[PDB]
């Protein structure tokens, strides 16, 4: 993949969170995510996909379900965005966080936000 | 997983699209997605995660990168939502679709929408 | 405005909420919104804008701050969408609900959802 | 309103755009928005609402329909967010931009993004 080498590795967001990803030649993303905010402790599995054949950014997305051996926040976040390489490489994303709720509370089950990931803290 | 059996199988959205998923005991989602709208032909790989231990819905998300052996739309969609079981089982989602763009066009790179998936067409 | 007459009046969403709007020739929307869900009782002021000169839908949006003489939920919702006329007229929207929070909690301050409004309940 | 004086005036986003707003004691926002990106030239009317009685930010939102005497982009943007006062005052927002489309293209009618407004450029 064009940006396979650029994506693989460790990324940090504006809040302190870290994620470590391997991009496969087949478009796969696999790794772990460690949050700095919210009901999250330690690492969580992440999986996703990217465009392996894009001047344009490389579109990608991934999911974390917020369950590991220390916490279950009954929720999942998806990040959708694009990787931009270079000396100031970035993964710029928007995200959706859905919490498991009763049907009566489903209208308020999904938060939206944005994260910018860089190679340095 | 509590809803592993409920999630695994074939789901249809309000637009005609189909997706087929296997939920693993470990929280993994793997399968294929076939769209009915947009720049999409045939099946695309999908991967995601769900809460394996939630009255509450089961939070989940998944990603499709819109590249296969017939099309490359240089884009990825993530769906975030919850599975609700029963006779009228549903996966209710919001989604984010990011297109790879130049930096100048990044402000207009992400679409948002919603899909409701059911077990019958 | 092309759809001024079509927009002006009373609309109902899928949850029971009601809103009453006047569309001005100048692109203004003014009216009241009464919710069926959440921390809301009675009517709230709404204001917005629409495209007065669009086969295409008419783009529009409006805001409600959730403060009236009975409740203050320290929050505001914006709806963005389009009006489609005809025998089955609809206003199809996505919405963002932001709650006032401390800076530490700002990452979780905005909910996202969707509402479909029709002329009949 | 607690933050009426703090909100009233001129704000600049990260892209260069400017908006000038008057906050009324009754929760009204009125003013003009001038974009730096997209199909926009000169000023457009904006209207919105804010929480006049919130440590917490002040929730607010507003709408711009992208029609003036120079351009009609057949679209409207809503911003939802919160005002935070102080020496580094900010209005932090998410936004939804809906374009008028045919029914067949409605699934791709709404863009999502974020803007941070400050009192200095
Ligand atoms: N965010
Ligand atoms: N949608
Ligand atoms: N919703
Ligand atoms: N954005």
């Amino acid at each position: 993949g064009r940006d396979q080498a650029g994506i693989t590795g460790t990324w940090y967001n504006q809040l302190g969170s870290t994620f470590i990803v391997t991009a496969g030649a087949d478009g796969a993303l696999t790794g772990t995510y460690e949050s700095a905010v919210g009901m999250a402790e330690s690492r969580y599995v992440l999986t996703g996909r990217y465009d392996s054949a894009p001047g344009s950014g490389t579109a990608l997305g991934w999911t974390v379900a917020w369950k590991n051996n220390y916490r279950n926040a009954h929720s999942a976040t998806t990040w959708s965005g694009q990787y931009v390489g270079g000396a100031e490489a970035r993964i710029n994303t928007q995200w959706l966080l859905t919490v498991g709720t009763t049907e009566a509370n489903a209208w308020k089950s999904t938060l939206v936000g944005h994260d910018t990931f860089t190679k340095v803290k």
